């Protein structure tokens, strides 16, 4: 609420961090080394961005990532398509969002119907090299998925700031090459703090 | 040209990550750490951020970060500063442009008169911890000074692409906690690297 902004700003951080890797080239900068063709990345321009959960913070990530030029699509069983239209992003069924999305950022409450909204099975019907964005709660992202998905190549990449566990006990995710993490970083501005 | 827009998100992606400290965040959570109050950061919307070269990917930043409520400010010798409000980007001359800035992103050529456009003596007309961005030419921030302004807490953070020298020889920017950055990375995108 106060909130809304610190945890969009957030998203959408992470979202440029997938497409540029920029904290792992900042860690190879800091080992000294200077590698161009490992960190070669992506244009966000034109790319599909997948938004689920159209609530405040959703309907933030979605107009200032429009301004980068991608095409936003979402679900949300909830929020209207009038009004979701009204910030520009046109809403599908699930089935229909998985295999357009080149990012995928959940922005839901941790329910049953949406622990491992993010599981094997979703993993499959998605795009290869799909890039995923937690920033709203531990947990809607199944791990074990994810972690079969980076190994794969299924998932290019993931920014986690949200684990099932907090801290995670399993390091395997936080440890991949291609995960950026934070730890519950989301509401952490000094602006949010004072209402 | 094609690679504007590949520069230009760089850009907003050092931006975001000089906000939250993602990369910083990234890292202690590789080396086993779960360390929320050292990261806490700033809410971008409402700050004012300086654009130092109007051209065209100064523009593209400036329409991205408008979009997060940034106020756009700046200063171009060419542009007359109708054309830049056409472009939501307030032109004042450079003295009044350094202590309004909470964030500042240069995207000048490489001249006699931006060679040190930011020096010790423009840091210290900044708001006593300014945030910096240079994803454009090495040089145009002056490296001794900004290392200076680092120490002092001056400059609360800094993000570099571009160095005076490639790899850079002198580390100690680099090896600074608050200084995030990348190997040149502005143009490295598969899109800018077909036409
Ligand atoms: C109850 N509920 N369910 C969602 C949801 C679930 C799956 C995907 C998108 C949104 C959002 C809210 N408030
Ligand atoms: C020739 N030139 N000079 C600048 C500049 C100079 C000082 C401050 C900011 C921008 C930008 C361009 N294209």
């Amino acid at each position: 609420n106060g909130n809304s902004l610190s945890a969009a700003e957030l998203t959408c951080g992470m979202i440029m961090c997938l497409a540029r890797q920029i904290p792992q080239a900042t860690a190879s900068m800091k080992d000294g080394k200077w590698e161009r063709k490992k960190f070669m990345g992506t244009e966000l321009n034109g790319k599909t961005l997948g938004i689920l959960g159209l609530g405040r913070i959703g309907r933030e990530v979605a107009t200032r990532m429009q301004s980068f030029g991608m095409k936003t699509i979402g679900y949300d069983p909830i929020i209207s398509p009038e009004v979701s239209a009204s910030f520009g992003v046109q809403q599908l069924p699930l089935e229909e969002i998985w295999p357009l999305c080149d990012f995928i950022t959940v922005h839901t409450p941790l329910l049953p119907s949406t622990t491992g909204l993010l599981n094997d099975n979703t993993f499959a019907q998605c795009k290869k090299g799909v890039r995923v964005v937690n920033c709203a709660r531990g947990g809607i992202v199944d791990e074990g998925a994810l972690l079969r998905a980076l190994q794969s190549g299924q998932c290019a990449g993931a920014a986690l700031d949200v684990f099932t566990e907090e801290p995670p006990r399993d390091r395997a995710l936080v440890d991949h090459e291609n995960v950026i993490s934070c730890p519950h970083l989301g509401a952490s501005t000094k602006e949010a703090q004072s209402r």
